[PDB]
């Protein structure tokens, strides 16, 4: 006298793609590079770098969430 | 003498494509690069680079959610 | 005596494409460069960079949010 | 008394480039395809195809020739 | 008395490039292909194909001749 | 009295590139494919083929002479 | 009732004749021949014939067809 | 009733005569030949000859076909 | 109360005649003939022929195709 | 003290050509003949000829005669 | 003392060409023959003759005569 | 104290072609021939011919006489 037919059907396809990615890079050429320094005086914390080719992918994203609740009351 | 059918049906295709993607870079060429620096002075914090090609992909976003609830109640 | 036929169908294409895509850079080409610095005092933070070609993709955002409540109820 | 200095110099570049070349084809989609032939008669040679989607490169040119005959005489 | 230089310098850089070369084909799809044939009568040779996606690099072409002759003489 | 300096240089860099080459297919699909034939009759010579994805390079050309004579002769 | 009376006739001569054909040559007289070559040079392909009397037949034609679908029906 | 006579005759006599037919060549004569080559180069395909008297009948041609399909049908 | 008769006939004559036939050749006469080759180069194939007569015939085509078919058919 | 030198040369080319020579009689037709004689008398010597086609050499002629005399005397 | 040098020389061509000679006769047609004769009487010798084509050479005559005498005498 | 050179040269060639030579007679045709004699009477000797086609070559003559003499006679 009562029929309860629960029945949902889930194919969502929850999906990122981050980044270089499916790329061609030939043939890149990085340029000669001179640094020169003498006298330099630093009184606090220094970063450096020095390079002729870089190639940098970094992604902190690209992430996924599914929240996906299901319920059912009878009485 | 009560029918009660929940048939919801997702095919739901969240889709994030994100940064450098399906390109091409054929010859891509840094020239020559010459720094000099003779007698400076820094009273703080340096960040510093010196390239001649520099290919860069960052990216923090990109992200998905999915948030889904399905609820059926009787009574 | 009674029928519920709760069917609702979801194909929904919730997409997102950001920053350098399907692009192509055949023979780019970066100049000579140069930098000379002789007596530069710095009182406060430095943030420098030098460099002949850069190609550069950030992409903080292209995040998508699907949020799908679905509710039946009886009495 | 007599001096010759015979010194040509050649950088000559000669180059062909041909068919698809440096192109993107992102989706290209055939469609559906149907062939019914009932009742048919052939008296002579048959040539036929049946495809959705076809990509083709023929390239029977393209070819190079340099020819560079140097001579000197003396008497 | 008599001084003969004879220096010729060659750096003549013949080339070809042919077919299909550097390409991206992302996602190219093929359709659905259907043949029905009843009651065919061929008195004669036949040549036949059946694709749905088909990719072909033919390149009869694309050859390199280089001649170069080089003399000197004397009495 | 008399000096010959037969000093030639060669650096020439004859070049061939032919066929499917450097490329990206990243997820190419050939559909389905039927064939039916019922009462066909064939005479003479048959040559057939069915696929869902064909990829060819064939490539009968592509090929290089180089011929390069060097003559002195002196009296 | 019915009376069908199918009597075609061919009585057809197709004919082909080609080429030197029904002749008389008496005394054909090919002249002295003299080649002198003395200092000749070939890059390429060479074909020749050096000869005093030549009496030649090509034909690559004079081919015949006959094509003749003969039907009759009834109902 | 009904009568069919199906009756056809054929009496075609096709036919093909190609190349020297049916000629007289009563005294033909090549006279004297001479080649005299002193210094010659070829760099790439030959192909000679050197005679008196030819007589060549080639024929590549001359080929028949028939065809003569019959059909009576009743219903 | 249906008679069929089929009788058809065929005295067809299909015929071929190709190359030299029926000729007379009654005296042919090749003279004299010389070759001399002093100081020669061939940097690629050859195919040569020195002679005083020939008398050469190919035939490469002449050939003959009957294809007939016969269908009766009653219901 | 006498010398006699009795040198004659005789390269006398003495030729007859008579009759049906070198002639193409290709296609020749004689007619129907017919003869009726009801009560026809002959009183003395009957000679009598029928035909369609007649092709007739007789050549009674055409000989030769070389009547030739070498004769030295001396005294 | 004496000296007799007795050298004729003889190229004599004596040459004769008598009759059909060298013709093409293609398609020389004879009519339809017919004679009738009731009662004729003869009283004397009959020759008789009845035809539709002729191609009659007779040549009684063409005949050569080389009467030659070479003679010397001495005292 | 004499000397006789009797020392004559004869390559005279003394040549006779008569009747029916070097022909080709390709498709002659004598046509139908019929005769009819009802109550004829001869007194004397018949000669009678009836025939479709004759080809005669007869020739009588075409012969060849050589009368030589050599006499060498002395004192």
């Amino acid at each position: 006298s009562v029929q309860i037919v629960y029945k949902p059907v889930d194919l969502s396809k929850v999906t990122s793609k981050c980044g270089s990615l499916g790329n061609i890079h030939h043939k890149p050429g990085g340029g000669q590079v001179e640094v020169k320094s003498e006298k330099l005086d630093f009184k606090d914390r220094v970063q450096s770098k020095i390079g002729s080719l870089d190639n940098i992918t970094h992604v902190p994203g690209g992430g996924n969430k599914k929240i996906e609740t299901h319920k059912l009351t009878f009485r």
